């Protein structure tokens, strides 16, 4: 209700990574920011039994959530209730509490391939009607195929404005920046004409650690490929819209003109880091890349020739997370997108100049943002079905080439690579 | 019946090495050499949860059987199901599965420590009736004791019929040629007599490569010494039976007359590479073996004092693996053993001469003879019990001697060793 | 003579590692900002013969100082003489074409075992005149008796004043902070009297650089520990004395209060990475750490019960280099030591706040600021013998203890350890 | 003529490897396959002192020359005179051993710093008249000004149609069949002018062994590319000239043609395989390569923009020598080196078809050839000063790229390189 807000949210995968990293810290700081009202309700969901006493006893001991400033008071709202997913009697009795006079929020921070399947004992269970919402993560499948089946089958039992496709990337300030300049600077209008190379790069030095059940079955070029540097992509190759309303057109618009390769060696690198293999629940004879570089063209006159470095990987040297434009082999316009920080480089007659604005963060962190948005049924900034589509045409593509060993799985030691050494066969 | 084959076949170990080596293109060569019935099954297996695609993916990637002829219609055959071998309600699924109507063959491609716990769950939900089949890998057990056990509890549920213990050296061509050659050429009958010294060596340029947590409890000498090589020698040093139908007898014989070592530093010498210890699942404290050589006695009048030299040993300079039967000085009879090759070596008054015999393989490999012969219920190319026992006999002593550090464990360089310098004290 | 310095240096570790990496650019830094005069010679020397031509071959490929501003006059000053371990005929060379007309220097950037041996042949052909010059490295000896050795040994031939022990941190700004601090600022006259714990850490992703001959006989304790480290641990806790000219004396005194371990294991905990075994020159059961992490107190009133924790390793996923002065468990001033940076923590109403000065480089890095006192006869900011020996009788008890296996050797992967999980029993 | 020579040659440096390794047998094949003339003489010298008995049993213990077919008769032709380089008055003593009218050729096998002195010896007794020849070794230099040095040093004494410069690929069958082939076969003359990419490849298994004080100042591509390999591109791409003495004129002409890279990084690929450094005598620093591929080109019409990978290296997994000529991208006419076996690639609807000629002989060895071709005054298989000095103008460029670290110093692991993998840049 802008403040105060009064919601259920039924978090679906609550003991999982995401979940403690960085959902429930977005729900205090919505909390501290707004306020629940006394009956607002987190019910935390795993596959295993917990009690809420052992439960909080978990999220205490992996988030230091006990000893923030209204910490007692955001845990009095969490409870937990064991769903496993398959038998619709979990479900029955969930819907014994699930709430019919405020906005019931199913929260699927679980792989895809469980979201028809909870959709489905969801709607089994009356647990569907107008007052419900579903928050589908980022990938919404492994290819296109599946894409459109997890739509077309959630659809069957949801309407449009009950399913909300968070990637969260879309809440980072540092990719807002990117339209927001190109809209209120009639400089770049200019020099956006011009773009010689884009470089969207997100490396982590973290690995995946026993998500590997997961991880493995989806690998670095669909979990961050597909749906966040693809959305960046998209942001930045746009045509500039007369309206904001058909920012969404435009976009698919760009999307649908990525090339697919015209030579695999030269244009995609992949590999896997050492030690991958041995984390736990990846197979041992694993193909699974924890490392991409592609360099992607589209067929638009105002980018023609223009290679985009898409580039994402895991356990490397340093953490990064950037859009370099390049114009003209000097000059280049950065967007960080971890930190609000916009740098444009110069060059003297004998070194570099870099030009900076800096501004602290807005305590909002990005889930939280989009949390937030949902409580109030925003889907602005949430992904729309046609981009993700146009995203998996371009990123089959690619794994129909991984399949084919189109070009090798190369492998890397841990926080070690040299990333420009490797990655001269893209930029030469 | 030859054509048009009518079986199911649960591959347990479908994500491993021999899984994806030579397993699945040794079906897909029988597939294309016989067909299949269009309902015939290939129901891959492995401990953890993937999806038919996802496991085709992998296959397809590590094997390219998609690009093949028949390729697609081959993997039409294939589905992947998660069968964890230590939870026995997973077998209950299975076997909803299960055929009662055609052959059904189960494959342990897995560590012997799980065959007896495997057949027996097998037998614990009616999946040992007349129409199964068992084939079990080439290490039967560790040692004499897990043999025998091995077999008496899998004997007790599993007919004779049922059970073939495979060891894919007696499907090589150039294995079968030693004692097709020693039967039907009398010349040979009369120069194994004055036989000098043989030798056996296998070496490969591969490592352990993520079986190090199977390698690591069985190590070269059980790996190929205890089955591969022993097998070998069997069929070198047999008496040739009067009536065929005794083979088995013979070879059992001359498996007994193996001396334990006369002294131990001076006719075994064990060694590991270096990096092994580093390797992911191996123990850094490891005094498991990857280089192993001996030089055997057989205690039968024709072969007093001749010395059986075996060979085998993994990160070598070069894949080598051939029998060398010396019968002095300058005339030696070499069986290549993955090759069609024999060769003889001649020597006139100047120079020396090899005749040789070259024929290109067949397109069955090693397995997918094997395979056929076991869909069609043909034990004559598959090892047997007794056989390994007596096998076990001389292994153990030579096992129990590594355990008291009576050799010492070498170290050499990957790629690197000297054979004939780091073997010079073995020959003399 | 601020300018243009007549002076010849002969570098005996000339092919070396540090002789690449910093000395020759060092000496580069110099002569632009300083000048040489024309005559002024840098004699590059080593074991192996070389040609001039060959020699700035590879000084060249390694520096790159011959694309450099005045690259290829500095190259001019520079030569190759090859002198030989204890070769009286090499050394009679040297010394036919020594001057006897300005500051000769002898750089001994070899390793300490060498030491005495080379001043022996220096002084035995009249190479100690007056207007020679030693220049020592880091590590003087490996222990008590042999530093004292080197001192007596050198001492016969040459006077006090020709003798320079470097220790190059000592030319460090961030390092010399320290101390100007907290001479120029009663605050922190205050502040010392509560410290709670301090923490000097240096860690380098860099290994042994196949220098392993000489690491391998003396490790990452006596490497860095033993003199860089524990010269910053004595700058922090020395008394201030109304006479500068006493603050060798008063360094000594705190050197002299640290305290042998209460519990090795408790506050002693030392590792070597995967690998190190193999690399060249290294002994394969090599018992040598390439990490340390100590647990260190002085018996001095003012920081009773405080620990000094001191750590340094390689072959770890970030370089580091700082001080970090706790003063509670929210009040924390940072030294940097490889940037001119001091941080000082303190707590807002919920939030950290940072107060921080950084400066930009200076010209001349520290070997550099070094040869230039050198060159200029100043020993002010060189080492001293009896804070060295001070150092090795703390660092001997630790030794005695690696040598009893007194705490365990633990093994790392190269770039992939978790320093905090690693250490918390020591904090504790 | 052709058979019976006549001849003296004084042997200098006949106690050295390569007299004893491969000249003398060489003079006893030349022997027994021509004959030689009873007044036929060859003068072993040296710079130490022996009687004629002790030398020749100097040379049959190291060569067994005495117990081979026709030994003594050739023995007998055999004496040794001792001659001190630095001395001219045992050049007056040789001088009465010379006669005077026949063919007298001295053998330099001695290290080039003594060629001018040694000349001028000879010419200061009167041994440079128009019957002496001079055979200088491989190594003539180390870029083109000491090639040009060593030439107008050793001139003043011996004309150039007096010199023969060795080098000893001119000698290999497979190296004379490229120009045999394409002079007698019209097909060629025709297919030569479509050639799309030429490969010449020399790879090792061996590394440096015991010769490392010298490898480490000439590397890889100085010790096989400057001379062996590009006197084979010579050959595969001079224009064939109607008289054959015009032949080392063509060649000079071709080599002339050589571009020097354009791009660095795409065309120059060097290494140095692990362990090297550690070789006995190498620098602990080193930078030279033991392993070039190089992607060059000629600017001639007939060869406009096709490619010649040049690679060469040690510590290799497969020893190699061959000329691939690539005709298109499925045909290839592929010459061996050390073998006599020529290769034709054809490609049918499925596979490869090989077509082989394999004469497995030995028409002489190497230096056998080269020897009689100077005993004959015939300089076709000897290099010429300008091809020397073209030579060097193309790898004096690409050494300046080496020191300006203009592409980096990869490594490799011993016996293990992937050489397609490393090399994709190259042919990419």
């Amino acid at each position: 209700s802008e403040f105060m807000l009064d919601f259920d949210l039924v978090l679906f995968g609550a003991t999982g990574d995401l979940a403690m990293r960085k959902l429930f810290v977005s729900l205090y700081e919505i909390y501290t920011h707004y306020g629940f009202k006394k009956d607002s309700k987190i019910i935390a969901s795993g596959r295993k039994e917990l009690s809420n006493e052992e439960f909080l006893a978990l999220l205490c001991e992996k988030t230091q959530l006990h000893s923030r400033e209204k910490g007692e008071e955001f845990l009095a709202h969490i409870s937990y209730f064991c769903v496993r997913l398959d038998n619709p009697k979990d479900f029955e009795e969930l819907s014994k509490i699930a709430t019919k006079n405020k906005p019931l929020i199913f929260y699927f921070s679980i792989s895809p391939s469980f979201f028809t399947t909870t959709a489905q004992n969801l709607a089994q269970n009356a647990l569907n009607h107008a007052n419900t919402r579903l928050i589908l993560e980022k990938p919404l499948g492994h290819d296109l195929k599946t894409c459109k089946e997890i739509f077309q089958s959630i659809s069957a039992f949801f309407k449009e404005e009950q399913i909300f496709r968070i990637d969260h990337y879309l809440g980072k300030k540092g990719v807002q920046n990117i339209l927001e300049l190109r809209l209120n600077n009639p400089i770049l209008n200019i020099l956006w004409d011009q773009i010689s190379a884009v470089e969207i790069c997100v490396y982590e030095t973290l690995g995946v650690e026993e998500r590997g059940e997961f991880y493995d079955k989806i690998g670095a070029l669909r979990d961050m490929v597909q749906n966040h540097l693809l959305q960046v992509l998209s942001l930045i190759a746009t045509d500039l819209p007369d309206d904001l309303k058909d920012l969404r057109k435009e976009k698919i618009k760009v999307l649908k003109t990525l090339q697919p390769p015209k030579n695999f060696k030269k244009q995609v690198i992949r590999a896997q880091y050492q030690g991958y293999r041995d984390e736990n629940k990846v197979n041992k004879e694993s193909q699974t890349e924890t490392f991409v570089a592609i360099k992607a063209f589209l067929d638009t006159p105002k980018f023609k020739g223009v290679p985009f470095y898409l580039k994402h990987a895991k356990k490397m040297p340093h953490n990064q997370a950037s859009v370099k434009i390049h114009f003209n082999a000097v000059n280049t316009l950065e967007f960080f997108l971890s930190q609000d920080k916009i740098t444009l480089t110069l060059k003297d007659h004998q070194n570099p100049l870099i030009l900076e604005t800096y501004n602290k963060q807005e305590f909002l962190q990005p889930y939280a943002k989009l949390l937030y948005d949902a409580i109030q049924n925003n889907h602005n900034n949430f992904a729309h079905q046609l981009e993700l589509e146009a995203s998996w045409v371009f990123i089959d593509t690619l794994i129909e080439g991984f399949i084919n060993n189109a070009t090798p799985l190369y492998s890397y030691e841990s926080h070690n690579l040299n990333e420009s050494e490797f990655l001269k066969p893209l930029y030469q």
